[PDB]
């Protein structure tokens, strides 16, 4: 005796975390599946266009399969006065029937970001996908590092910049490196560099550069800035790469990173369907929610669950700076 | 022989504050009640999601009861000609039957929007529930503390910025102090410092920074600069915490205030229903309108109330900073 | 034999003159009445809410009447061709019966709101009601001053920034002995100081201030300017006060006048109706129009009126400052 | 056998050139009538209105007359498959029935614009109206001067800013000299200098104000700059007066024009109707189409033709400004 | 048995590269065709209006037929799921019907996209038509170049800002041959300088004008920042040219080219249609598709295809600078 309310998952949409904001894991590159198994492929080849004739017809992609991460959040009680899930119809909407809907989604919206947003820096900062038991142990047959998955490596780095000379030459040479990684498509957009507070602050007033940075400094000037105006982050450009300084807190001290923004199929993600016996070969609507009313005779439950994965399939574009202070 | 003209409290919505502008009671945070008591859920504690299998299940917060202070600010005599609240139907609304009623409701807002500022103010700065008599006494009965409502203590400061050194330290120690305070979460956006105008000017061009903050003041470059420009007053972001000259008024001099921005759950905000036979158990509107003619016979009133509280649940993250000058 | 078209009044709105943009007389404080005599209630009290019980009820305004000056610029002859005043109904109007109709209109409104300006700068100015007679000669019956209408008595000034010292000292002076006079409310906005191009020019180069107004001048983050982008105007903000060159033409040289904003029925106005026998005890609607096919056998008119009033209740706030180049 | 298609001339709006830009020559002051000849009144005199009483009634103007010059560019041969000008109905839109249409109009609409640019032009410039045969010769029974046709006269000027001094001077001199001459209106908006971008390089870094205007220069902050955003012109603001750089190259080199903007009436502008026998006595629409399918028996035409005309009734308020370099 | 989906290319329109987004190769100077031969008029000539009397009439183009090249991308395998494109009717598209067929479209639109910008940067940079084989081998018979096709020849540029001296004088001489070229007309907006990131570092920061770029850096003030914020290129304005640092990457380093912005019908394009015998002397939609579903009895093809070319009629007017580092 299951009624299913996935729909209602729409009345309020997630927010959009700092790499949603810079376009590392939009709603481009995210597709919905219909099965717990789904397929990235990585294609670093050549589909150029030539010229042809009026007749003559004229006109190989490493895909790997791996296993969804489930991740419920049933835990949840029906007030029995947060049954009004039952909804349009005629209803008695007014407030009594809307704003009880509207925050019970925002709460579930908001937990489900927050694990997203947990998978995603996941993703690109350790380079492996999050899969982790309740004691925070990771689950080591779900965690498959992306490197060692599509027969790559990444890129790393050194610097310090509290002693002397430009930080930044060693950016350049990663970015001479990536861009010959990528070779005949070199088609990334902008050069930034993921850093902590401390971090941007360590290497924005060191004196070789303390001048330009901050005598110089072009507000409202960086393309960032003026596609941002929706967080308070701050930025700066130098020597042809961007200096961004993330307040999100998932970036640790010590550890910044440098990567390009643009390239396509780079970051990918996905949306694998519920378990369920209904939901079986069925497309995924992203984040389901169904209301238990025969789980226990006492309280009605409210079960929520999404299963969401994301990879790094041009890993080796990636720099895995070292900072020290 | 009251009708009821509590809808038409919608075609002037009140005005936001400097508070509701920055966020701290917004109308996400606030929920509609249909009870004289009001529930407040201070849930600090871990909801995170974990890798699963497909079967086998998977997946304490402390709310207390307070009594909603009620303010009727009934003072309201109908003109007989601004009897006119007999609206829609067929009406005869041009300018006669609008605007009057619009001016009523305007004037009702803007007391009502007073108060509710009024309120905020005093969740914010003392501490505690704001309820007064008529001679402006506190009723110890209703005014609660919240320190001493969740069983918890607020932080303080002292600073003095005539003298020298940068006052930034102790502010910055009480990020630190914060946010391991939040601990596990950790998920502030930024630190503002609701200072008044003598000591914003005092703190923002003493000569350890006098430089910075005029030579290179980033006008224009603040997030909340950025996502205001409906208010003018000045802002200055330094060794990450944010100056903010409040130009309310009910900020009293010598007590600067600094607390950070985004914490869910941290400030809340309700509405209980109107005291009547036919409002009890009944879900709230917020701030009501009644037209009674038959109080007296001479004259008909309108009697408008509003039942509001406010209270900071995570009250230990707030730095009861103090000033001199 | 006269047919009413003061509904086609609507379609050309006037503009907004530097008054209205600053929102000294908005659309808001003005009221639309029905007789020659206007009520003005100058309300300077306490309408605080408190905290009362669940029953015990719980909950002297000096008003002036005054007569509004009649103002009728009925001066227009019909062309004949201009007669296309048959709008609506089936009509022709591509642009024949658009175009005329929309510059007749556009004229009127141009005229009205020159007199209305006037009108406002009147009030604001010389604290007094504009009426005057065709030879230009003040209607003494009518043009009543505030200060000994409400009983009341402005604020003066005297400053000479010529030689020495920073003029601001004054201005902060005024603006404490207006707050005092507020007292239980302190409700501005922002402190404004009206002052001409040469005086604006003669005050913000001295060489007291000649430096951060030129060397330090923060374009575009004046909430003045902000608010803008409608005219041309120059703003400079020091001490708490706000420097506005007005570019009217009505603010005469060596009298610059500071006033604070947002203060609530401190400026009101009024629209009596117009003169007739069929709007007597009828609301009005501001400007009006009537065509006039009667009065002369060769030619018919088109009679154009507006009654209009403005005053300053809380006139003791105004700083009549004198200045001196 | 000719069929009319003068509706479809909305279906692409001309640009704005930069004086439609500034607003010298807008659509508020430009009418549409249906006589070759046009009427023009220049109403330099009082409309104020005064008060007066409930009854007893209370409440000139130099117009001239002209010829509308003609100018067709009926030019164009229909290629059979742009026959496509029996549009609505039921068409084939798509494409094929839509983007051929609107390539014509906007070709039309260029032409037309680069025609009525250059009008405008000559009647801002040499003050007289544009009237020339093929050959290029003016036609002296349609060109004329405007100070020669209203009785009036023009300011002049004299400034060689490459030796020394500041030039405003003898624009601030022209102002007041101006001001004078509108009396009792003084209603300008700004005092703005139409100077090429030699005079403009020239003019603004010469050593007396070479410091201000590059050091100092309020990038975004003129009222110009605000209100374009449309045009990468260069602006300058300094003792009152505006310094605009014209690149639409009609503004030979060596003479630089100040003039005010806002006052009512100064510039007008007509659009007489079309020659023909069915456009006699009729409104017209501004620019005319035809399609001729009997002229020619091989080839059939596109008969396109505006009339257009334009003064400066005050001209006595425009200061032709002689530069030096 | 092939079904025609070309109709769904427009459900996700392709992005604009920076050389549509200065400009150059607008939506306006494209038409669509309906033959594989494509018709551009270099109409290099007067069409002037002038006066004419109310009767008596009064009112040579060098036109180049090419070939326009063929470059299909119909690799393309339906995947049986994605046989989705049985869309509208009554659908079930949700995601599972929409999301397939959007991404679809999405990577064919992106894949044309990329060959498109290929074509415009060809033009514009080696004022060839772009047509190649498979092998990457230019096919002489479609690769026609301009200059050698108008007869007309094309500006060259030498300049090396190691040394010394300003550059900006052989921009100057360039700029003062182009507009001579142009002659009657002289209708260009603003005069770029297509310089890549190297380039335009070395020729920023030379000390010759090292200064004005650097210290009187007019952030945000440039036409073509205002009208950008889409991408994070950066610009100077100095001696009436402007700067403009591609990142497209299609600009090799040494060579930086300039060219005016604006004048009328010097880039042009077109869509020739595709090849089949349904679709011959039929107007073209630009990008095609096709569902072939009897090519192969294994598997369903998605054939696309898409016809192209662009010159530049005024080849003349473009200044192929050469800088050396």
């Amino acid at each position: 005796g299951v009624v299913d309310y996935t729909s209602l998952m729409a009345l309020a949409p997630r927010s959009k975390n700092f790499l949603e904001l810079l376009g590392v894991f939009s709603e481009s590159n995210t597709r919905y599946i219909d099965s717990r198994y789904a397929e990235f492929e990585r294609e670093e080849k050549g589909v150029t266009k030539m010229n042809a004739m009026a007749r003559g017809g004229s006109r190989k992609a490493r895909k790997e399969i791996i296993e969804v991460p489930f991740a419920p959040l049933d835990g949840v009680t029906v007030a029995s006065e947060v049954e009004a899930f039952r909804q349009y119809g005629t209803e008695s909407q007014t407030a009594s029937v809307e704003a009880l809907v509207q925050r019970k989604i925002e709460h579930i919206q908001r937990s489900h970001g927050i694990y997203i947003r947990d998978c995603q820096y996941t993703a690109l900062l350790k380079d492996k996908i999050l899969a982790e038991d309740e004691d925070g142990n990771e689950i080591t047959a779900l965690a498959k590092n992306f490197s060692t998955l599509w027969g790559v490596s990444r890129k790393t780095g050194a610097i310090n910049t509290t002693t002397a000379v430009n930080p930044f030459s060693v950016l350049a040479t990663k970015r001479q490196e990536i861009i010959d990684s990528m070779g005949e498509n070199n088609g990334f957009t902008s050069m930034v560099v993921l850093c902590t507070t401390r971090d941007f602050n360590a290497i924005v007033d060191h004196p070789d550069v303390r001048a330009a940075y901050e005598g110089r400094d072009g507000g409202a000037e960086y393309l960032t800035r003026r596609l941002g105006d929706a967080v308070d982050f701050q930025v700066f450009t130098h020597k042809g790469v961007t200096l961004v300084e993330d307040t999100s807190g998932k970036l640790t001290d010590g550890s910044a990173y440098m990567f390009p923004l643009g390239v396509q199929d780079m970051f990918q993600a996905v949306y694998a369907p519920a378990d369920s016996t209904d939901h079986v070969n069925t497309i995924s609507q992203g984040s389901y929610l169904f209301l238990n009313a025969g789980e226990n005779w006492r309280r009605d439950v409210i079960e929520s669950e999404v299963s969401y994965a994301c990879m790094v399939t041009r890993s080796e574009l990636i720099c895995d700076l070292t900072i020290t202070v």
